[PDB]
């Protein structure tokens, strides 16, 4: 029996808050937003109410959950090692990047990191929900709000197809501000590792790490709609794509929008911010109109495009190359 409570993002209504953080303390699972993308948290200390995520999820045990802190001092409680990294986190958080650390055990279970001796952990740069964390006073673990292996929530109406009647309290702040997930760096072995791209971009994080290790499955091939995904990376291929798909719809950008039939703009190539912001819902969008297969553009595999091809690959059931 659901509620959904709209407040403002930059002052939220503390007296919603401080309702959450009941929940919270009472070992619930509620939804938040971020920057990137909304969260499903629970007491990132309390092993039972984690559990619950895993299960509202569908979601496997072996999936480590992100834990979102609010201060430095919080850093300390829960890992140890990043001393040396303190410079750049003071420079990036807070803000949309999750750094992997050895854990300092004591108090994060088992259950978080899936038996794991690494911690992953965000100071998310979303004023509802640092006050949240803040007035809750543990870090909450959270993935990204959505049944497991669909596309992650960047507004209220994804979070109610997905959990309407699951949990007890939504906290709706509109639209995410980057529509994609954090960047996670891996900062645990002799050269730093990019786990999953997003906001915090690779030109960005190369300048300042030469050595960082970009591994083969983030390049190459969660965030699945329900309608079979065609990624078109060879764009000359087009023409021949919508011919072997006869039942499709399209998702292109604006300056590509009016060489189609059924065609969903997600974004400019003007503005590509705006195609990152947008790429999840439009694959929610697509897979309503009632259309066999949903068919999209490929983008350049730079800056914040890197990240959303980086989901669409993962999402595509074939890639066209
Ligand atoms: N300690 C850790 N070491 C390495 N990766 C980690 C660690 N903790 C979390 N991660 C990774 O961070 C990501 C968090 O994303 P999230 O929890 O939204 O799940 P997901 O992989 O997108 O699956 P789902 O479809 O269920 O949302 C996962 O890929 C998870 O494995
Ligand atoms: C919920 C949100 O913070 C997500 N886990 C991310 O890392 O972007
Ligand atoms: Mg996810």
């Amino acid at each position: 029996s659901t509620r959904v409570l709209k407040v403002d993002p930059l002052f939220p209504d503390e007296k919603v808050l401080k309702e959450a953080a009941e929940l919270l303390r009472n070992g619930e699972v509620i939804i938040f937003p971020t920057e990137t993308v909304y969260g499903i948290g629970a007491d990132a200390y309390n092993e039972e109410a984690c559990k619950k995520i895993f299960k509202l999820k569908e979601r496997p045990a072996d999936n480590p959950l992100i834990v979102h802190i609010h201060s430095f001092k919080q850093l300390e409680e829960i890992a140890e090692g990043y001393e040396p990294h303190l410079d750049f986190l003071k420079k990036f958080w807070p803000g949309p990047l999750t750094v992997i650390f050895r854990k300092k055990s004591e108090k994060i279970p088992p259950v978080v990191t899936a038996d794991l001796p690494t911690v992953a952990v965000r100071m998310p740069a979303h004023p509802v929900a640092l006050k949240l964390i803040e007035l809750f006073g543990h870090p909450i673990a959270a993935p990204s709000a959505n049944i497991s292996g669909r596309p992650s929530a960047t507004n209220v109406k994804h979070v109610i197809e997905d959990f309407m009647g699951k949990v007890k309290l939504i906290i709706d702040a509109g639209d995410t501000p980057f529509g994609l997930e954090s960047t996670i760096v891996d900062l645990t072995k002799e050269k730093p590792v990019l786990l999953r791209p997003g906001p915090v971009e690779v030109e960005r994080l190369k300048e300042l790490f030469p050595e960082l290790v970009v591994p083969d499955f983030v390049r190459k091939g969660h965030y699945a709609p329900l309608k079979p995904l065609i990624l078109v990376e060879d764009l000359t291929k087009m023409e021949e794509v919508l011919k072997k798909y006869p039942d499709h719809v399209v998702i292109c950008v604006e300056e590509r929008k009016e060489l189609y039939d059924d065609r969903i703009v997600v974004g400019s190539l003007k503005n590509p911010y705006s195609i990152a912001q947008n790429i999840f819902s439009a694959l929610r969008e697509a897979e309503k109109m009632g259309k066999e297969y949903i068919i999209v553009e490929g983008f350049e595999e730079r800056g914040i495009l890197f990240a959303v091809m980086n989901r669409l690959r993962k999402a595509a059931t074939e890639i066209v190359r």
